[PDB]
């Protein structure tokens, strides 16, 4: 069974967990075999091209990476032409069909932690590059609440003044007394960041930070662990699972030359998640011969471009497969909705105290309030 | 000359208006012939393949517009090819090439304004559909200049309970006792806003209302004139201005039903700068004549590895560097496309009507009153 893979460039922990996933999840009687490409995630020709190239190879299905500049040029041609996408990129907002999202959505649990430490004056520091969808409910929520929260995009500066002009945002943010402060930004920008709180000395006591993504342990605590700030995240891979901590002894005694990224004690969400993604392909195609299905061509169609646009038959069959799967994996209950959200899921809450990263509670997409 | 155009469905003034530009700007010695392509422009899938269509033809510059959806699709495209891309559309927030932005920044004259008018408190109504380039630029802002900011997107309200909500919607906004307020939305969201305003009796006096866009004229203000509320603009065609007025006299007597949206008094100003348009193109393509350059079988734009016309840098370079009168005025472009050198005349609602109370120059950057 044929399937595509549109992984960014330097994607290299998720392709390797991506890998190890094909290997443990395809069975004797059942074999997923991907064509891979390599390409830039924001350039939308790019994906565009990735895309119809994988179309006409005939794939089933396609596993990838979508960026806020290539969202639309992806979801457009998959729902048009009825291939299903599957991705740990972030949610769509909208109700877009053929792609199945394997990442959570943490609008729901930001604004939980944010009523459970009762704020009601913050700062938000968001990257234009992750999607916005979190920026509005923050100033949606703070109309309703009446919070006055001070957004600031902060994923236009440019290497060149890079640790410049981060240190003369707090000459510009010291300004409203600004204690308490979200980072809603790309791993890179969050490590940056820290590192010029640090340097500048605010990460002492009086100050409060959350990180806004799915994986609190997945870079350097430690730097700031004794400061005396307070700081709080988000976590969906549970360390202390009895799945995950099979999956670690392993995944940290990888070849690291063989299987790049690998051979550690953490990994990150998104190679989680590319992971668990391979199991719940391979479970859907398990599922469609487990209902006598025949999704083959009997004939190939290939181009992306040919008019009038004529979806695949099978195409809505291979979208409800995949929508209907309920395993267990890094991330938990894995869970969709008819639109291919992800849903019965748990995040835990993390607070960063002198020994370390502590699970204090957890966001169920259900309960809805911070169990502790 | 060969050239494209991808207009919205129902983009009637507009095309009418590119028509009309076609006539008067094309001469004997000089003719562009445009395909045209009506499509759903926030349909990326639509968009990329008009595109397509347009570059197997061997168009040599496409004129259209894109939406907050499928602007990626287009300029990556554009810049990949090679080819130039004119639009009335909202500017890109990047450095994009080969796309040149007719519609002038309104992110400068707006922060000018609420500094004019000495604001710290207000409401923020933005649409999700126009895109969110200046919810930033107002909110990095209100950090700086320490303004109270209330920002709620309103482009997610269906017609079902269009009028429901949105009456409720200053059930939630009365709250903080709010009295100025800006709005960012279409034409359309605009004038639904406004009858609600209207409808609830906030429109009366004790209320400010700035109208984020280029067309302060474009649409029924007569209905508020009256209420004794404060109401504030912007627009880019100057009626005063006799370049304007020749070409309003021609239009306002147009065969309504051979050039649709025309035999009007006022002209919309995505119109206005399509026709601008159709001047610019024409033009770039005269100087390309008088610099005996050569541009002259297409390919597929799928065609791997994609390899980018040889004479499109040319042409886009040749856009860039154009400089013209039109209906906005001083049209002239930096590097990237994007329109400098240019003038928004800021505008009150009066009882005797609109008043030109001032402009905002890209260079002197007052709200330069007068």
């Amino acid at each position: 069974i044929q399937i595509g893979g549109l992984f960014p460039r330097g994607a290299d922990q998720e392709y390797s967990a991506f890998r190890v996933g094909m290997v443990q999840f395809s069975t004797s009687e059942f074999r997923l075999t991907p064509h891979i490409d390599n390409l830039e995630v924001a350039n939308s020709f790019a994906v565009t091209n990735a895309f119809c190239s994988q179309f006409s190879r005939g794939v089933y299905a396609i596993f990838g990476f979508y960026d806020k500049k290539s969202v639309n040029a992806i979801t457009s041609f998959c729902g048009t032409l009825h291939v299903s996408f599957i991705t740990p990129s972030f949610p769509t907002d909208g109700t877009h069909p053929f792609v199945i999202q394997m990442r959570p959505d943490l609008k729901g649990a930001l604004l939980s932690l944010i009523e459970y430490y009762q704020w009601d004056k913050f700062a938000y520091l968001y990257d234009s590059d992750r999607g916005l969808s979190t920026l509005q409910a923050v100033l949606d929520s703070a109309a309703e609440k009446k919070w006055q929260v001070t957004a600031i995009n902060v994923g236009n500066i440019n290497n060149d003044k890079k640790d410049e002009t981060y240190r003369s945002l707090f000459q510009d943010l010291e300004l409203k007394k600004e204690r308490r402060v979200i980072l809603d930004c790309e791993r890179d920008k969050v490590n940056d960041i820290v590192d010029q709180v640090i340097t500048i000395g605010k990460h002492v006591k009086g100050y409060h930070y959350i990180i806004a993504n799915l994986g609190f342990t997945d870079g350097d605590l430690l730097k700031i662990q004794f400061g005396g700030a307070n700081v709080s995240g988000f976590q969906i891979v549970d360390y202390d699972d009895s799945l995950v901590s099979k999956f670690i002894e392993r995944w940290s005694t990888l070849e690291e030359k063989e299987y790049p990224g690998a051979h550690t004690a953490t990994i990150k969400y998104t190679s989680a998640l590319t992971y668990d993604a391979v199991q719940v392909m391979t479970e859907a195609f398990r599922n469609l011969r487990k209902q006598r299905i025949e999704i083959s061509r009997r004939g190939n169609a290939g181009d992306c471009l040919a008019n009038p646009a004529v979806p695949w038959g099978q195409g809505v069959e291979i979208e409800r497969a995949l929508k209907q799967v309920q395993v267990e994996g890094l991330s938990g209950n894995i869970k969709f909705d008819q639109n291919g959200k992800r849903i019965n899921y748990t995040i835990n809450i993390m607070e960063l105290k002198t020994n370390g990263p502590r699970k204090i509670g957890y966001w169920s997409e259900v309960d809805k309030m911070v169990v502790t």
